[PDB]
């Protein structure tokens, strides 16, 4: 799925 690019990633495009 969709996670941004940090430590720790985070979700994106949750719906």
């Amino acid at each position: 799925g969709c996670w941004t690019k940090s430590i720790p990633p985070r979700p994106c495009f949750v719906k």
